[PDB]
């Protein structure tokens, strides 16, 4: 049973795909598609649309599996990473879903030419970008542990954490003196998890 | 118990969380706020921001839900909306998953000026949203049964029947003669469920 992620973007949506399966200490293997290849990639991939994954066992049978985070969720389950209980669950999804409303700022600047980037990332932060991570902060206080849902690995710590980047991405210095639950939830992540402690340090 | 449903918004996103309920068979009232009185509401709903649902026990205990998919999906988990195994729960997400990226597009055109609005609706329906719908309908082929996930109601089916509703808002015979497995599915669905047929008309 061979896992391939296949994508274009390396720091795009399958980096949610890539943690959980990292996290769970599962072997993969990365399958970066050019810009030049893809025209003559794309009718090969059910649906169309990177990132997608090409799951094939030991009698060569393949199972493609589409949508990000979709995928995430899959594996994220398959490998206890999605809460313990249906309120965990709920907590998963809460955090989930407040960091793809923060990603989602973040895909407004994607694609411009200098400007308007340069004036849709001056938008974004000054307006939702600090409220979207202020509401974060509080659901990260709210965890009964030290991660963003309870004391254990969840899809939401690893969402979150690529979407912080996306952030800083914009702006490397826009959380620094600020959110320090947030700065706090990476430090735990990574002790939680020495696999992605030594992956994102790659 | 007691669910109130609070939301402004309408044909919004507690479309979802209302059709699940509706769904699972479980009461629950529904608390509207007018954009007169949002500004003196907002503070008394935490995180600020709607759809939220609250949740009253006998004891006068609160519990406050946000983020409406979330919600969603816990409402949908707890009575068997989410599939039955983890492949039926994947592709679940996955439909969930394209209906959103339909909705992102029907996005687009809300709050606009009438110029821009019509300049936007022309511009998607060319462009993502038949893109999509394609994708949709390839999803439901591919179903083992006959609604989106299985032969039984999950989460799916009613975030596509909410989004697909968006779609006929901007152009009421966008659809009409064309995707058939589509209306095949709220054809299977209301079938499915008499509770949701009644909803869907009342």
């Amino acid at each position: 049973d061979h896992i391939k992620v296949i994508y274009f973007n390396g720091r795009g949506r399958a980096e949610s795909i890539q943690m959980t399966l990292v996290a769970a200490g599962v072997n993969y293997e990365d399958e970066r598609i050019s810009f030049q290849d893809w025209p003559k990639i794309k009718p090969t991939i059910p649906g169309g649309r990177l990132p997608a994954v090409k799951i094939t066992d030991n009698h060569g049978h393949v199972k493609w599996m589409v949508e990000s985070l979709a995928i995430a969720r899959y594996m994220a389950k398959k490998h206890h990473m999605m809460g313990g209980t249906e309120e965990e669950y709920y907590n998963v999804e809460k955090l989930i879903g407040q960091a793809e409303d923060l990603e989602h700022e973040y895909y407004k600047t994607l694609m411009k030419p200098e400007e308007e980037k340069q004036k849709i990332i001056k938008e974004i932060l000054n307006g939702k970008v600090p409220v979207l991570l202020d509401i974060i902060c509080e659901s990260l206080k709210a965890s009964t542990g030290k991660l963003a849902v309870g004391d254990k690995v969840t899809l939401a710590d690893l969402v979150l954490i690529a979407v912080i980047d996306h952030v800083t991405d914009l702006d490397k210095e826009f959380l620094t003196g600020k959110y320090p639950e947030i700065h706090k939830h990476r430090e735990n992540l990574l002790a939680s998890s020495p696999r992605l402690a030594k992956y994102l340090s790659d």
